[PDB]
């Protein structure tokens, strides 16, 4: 029985999708320590987004499953009989879910606590992490995308997935031959337009091109949107992710009957301020539900962030620097041997990155018996279930077989890497596994990786649902 999977594993592996790869793949019995199967498990990979279980886990270790995250409205005094203050400060702790109705509400307690006009200028802090933006390594070309945007301690994240850093760009045709219209969402009026779309014909081709020019902060449209086609949306990262919460802050200000007369930049709260006047503040829901979006959908933001987060709880630094050394300590302090490991980054993003497939099976057993194991599994996909918040990056993979409803896996996924991450539970032990494929050459091995998870929920006595 052992013997049968091994087989049928080494088989699954001869797929010719992995031709010219190295493919690190691990299985263990976590109940008793059994290695059931092993191949390159000493192996240095890329992990793409399986990095992020290395972040998670220290995250918990060391903010906690009841962490959260604030923000602040700061004046130098409460206003006046006249209701007045000189500058105003916004100021985020990093709080990866910071959403335009949080600063909305923030805005109306500004002016419930009987501020009325804004004399001087308002400024977005996002001091508590420093300003380095993107990783060294990351790709220019990558910056226009939701995954790549830039990393700051006060950003505006959008929708009920909190993507950060990023507005909602719309492109509508219009009559064949007029320029399509752009809206640029939240970043109306921050955010450079510069359109060139046009419409084409009814039934033409669809050209559109959205992007923002490397070192701009400008959305260039480009191409041509047929008459007939559906609208269409794209996440787009901005320059400066504060200045923009800035933006969005004096309009909510104005829209809850504040006027702000100076200009909105970024800016600190000056160190001669003696005791500053909180005039509002936001606490984000705790770090075990954040989990939730951050690692259902591997977002890279949030990622970041908790890095630098942890690099401000073990040094007052929010820094990557910091934060990584912060991440591979509490590893360590967690039993993780963290050897093979080479941390350049908490989402994986980047392909400084390394891990080995035993390292990442040895995290498994561990946050397995830590004792906010519950809240880290429950923030993983689930094999091919089809509600967004639980599926995640696994909810169309895996439907109709033993997997599907049982495995609980982190995906990772760009040019020449996958893996594939996390448990098999059942009627004989909790199986851990790590699968990570480096220099195929077509596609992703998704299928290759799918076989394994599902042997592995067959081998653990599970059966495809019909
Ligand atoms: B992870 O999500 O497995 C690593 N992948 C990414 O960060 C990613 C996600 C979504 C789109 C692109 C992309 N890239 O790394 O290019
Ligand atoms: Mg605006
Ligand atoms: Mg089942």
């Amino acid at each position: 029985r052992l013997t049968e999977l091994r087989e049928d594993i080494d088989a699954i592996l001869e797929d010719p999708a992995l031709e010219g790869a190295v493919s690190g793949v691990v299985v263990v019995d976590t109940a008793t320590g059994e290695e059931l199967y092993s191949r390159d498990g000493g192996e240095q990979l890329l992990p793409a987004s399986n990095m992020k279980l290395f972040t998670a886990a220290a995250a918990l270790e060391v903010l906690g499953a009841d962490h959260s995250f604030g923000t602040e409205v700061a004046a130098e005094s409460a206003p006046g009989r006249r209701g007045e203050v000189q500058d105003l400060y916004l100021v985020g702790r990093g709080d990866p879910t910071l959403s335009a109705e949080d600063l909305d509400a923030m805005a109306a307690e500004v002016a419930a606590s009987g501020v009325r006009t804004v004399r001087g200028d308002l400024y977005a802090d996002d001091t508590w992490f420093d300003s380095e933006r993107l990783v060294d390594d990351w790709w220019p070309e990558d910056e226009p995308y939701a995954y790549s945007a830039q990393i700051s301690a006060l950003t505006v994240a959008h929708g009920e997935r909190f993507d950060t850093g990023v507005t909602e760009v719309s492109v509508t045709p219009a009559a064949e031959g007029e320029p399509a219209d752009v809206d640029l969402g939240a970043a109306e009026g921050y955010a450079e337009l510069d359109n060139r779309a046009v419409t084409g014909a009814a039934g033409s081709a669809n050209t559109l091109v959205i992007d923002r020019p490397v070192g701009t902060n400008t959305i260039a449209v480009t191409g041509s949107l047929p008459a007939d086609a559906a609208p269409v949306t794209a996440l787009r990262t901005v320059d400066e992710p504060a200045a923009l919460a800035g933006h969005l802050f004096e309009e909510a200000l104005e829209s809850n009957g504040v006027t702000v007369k100076g200009d909105v930049g970024l800016g600190g709260v000056p160190a001669d301020w003696q005791d500053a006047e909180v005039l509002a503040d936001h606490t984000s829901a705790e770090l075990s539900e954040i989990l939730v979006p951050f690692m259902k959908f591997s977002n890279n933001g949030h990622a970041e962030m908790l890095v630098k987060s942890i690099g401000q709880e073990t040094a007052g630094a929010g820094t990557w620097d910091a934060g990584l050394v912060g991440v591979e300590e509490a590893l360590s302090g967690l039993g993780v041997d963290t050897a093979g490991l080479v941390l350049n980054d908490g989402s994986g993003l980047s392909r400084g990155n390394l891990v080995t497939a035993d390292t990442v099976v040895d995290l498994l057993g561990q946050a397995g018996s830590a004792p906010w194991a519950q809240t880290w599994s429950a923030s993983l996909p689930v094999a091919g279930e089809s509600d967004p918040f639980v599926g995640g990056t696994l909810a169309n993979r895996m439907r109709g077989t033993a997997a599907e409803g049982v495995v609980e896996a982190k995906t990772g996924t760009m040019s020449g890497v996958s893996a594939l991450s996390g448990y098999v539970p059942g009627p004989e032990g909790e199986l851990a596994f790590s699968i990570v494929n480096n220099g195929h050459s077509g596609p992703a091995p998704l299928a290759v990786q799918d076989a394994i998870a599902v042997r592995l929920a067959e081998y653990a006595g599970h059966q495809a649902p019909e």
